[PDB]
């Protein structure tokens, strides 16, 4: 057993995760059915928060029909919300979805909510981080350096900063996110935060 790199991808070493709150663990794809029951046993979890696209589970080989079957067969909650791997501007625009379904699994307490990307680098930690801001009384700073202070990894904050202005907007001609400084977003007023978090929920099921 050899030298990996640190903030990169090795699919050979098997599922591998971190948990950042109680409710809440971000990692990378169950390989095997197997890798669920180990979830269930060893961490509690009872949903399953799955961020990729078919191409990325096509890529890498993986049975999802038989994961999901098992899933279910254990009660746990199989649920998909995909977005594009290394790519900032889809995050941006499947971020309030992703946590909307993060935050309803959270609210009903049956267990853990496993989040997951590919490798749980890039997706899996932003859908983490924005729900932390969002849901938990932390600013942006906070909310990042919490996660990646356990999970050494890179997701993209301006993807995270950008869905905070989507949901915090009452106007559709406001000037863009892109022209905006990067402290823009970076924290929220109370009444911001309370319009944010209806319309996340108000997304549970969409």
């Amino acid at each position: 057993h050899m030298m990996r790199s640190p903030y990169e991808y090795h699919h050979d070493l098997g599922m591998n995760y971190t948990l950042i709150r109680d409710e809440l663990i971000v990692g990378s794809q169950p390989q095997k059915p197997e890798d669920i029951d180990h979830l269930k046993q060893e961490q509690n979890v009872a949903y399953i928060l799955n961020l990729q696209q078919d191409k990325d589970i096509e890529y890498w080989g993986i049975d999802l029909d038989s994961i999901v079957r098992r899933c279910k067969e254990l009660g746990i909650r199989h649920m998909r919300r995909p977005a594009k791997d290394f790519d900032p501007l889809s995050l941006r625009s499947q971020l309030p979805k992703a946590v909307s379904s993060l935050e309803w699994a959270v609210s009903e307490g049956k267990g853990r909510v496993y989040v997951h990307c590919s490798a749980g680098l890039g997706r899996a930690p932003g859908v983490s981080i924005a729900y932390m801001y969002w849901f938990c009384d932390m600013n942006l700073n906070t909310a990042y350096d919490t996660l990646v202070s356990k999970r050494p990894c890179g997701p993209n904050k301006g993807a995270i900063r950008g869905a905070t202005y989507d949901l915090a907007k009452n106007d559709p001609w406001k000037e863009p996110f892109e022209s905006l400084p990067e402290n823009a977003f970076e924290d929220i007023a109370d009444w911001e935060r309370k319009l944010i978090q209806e319309r996340v929920r108000a997304l549970r099921g969409t």
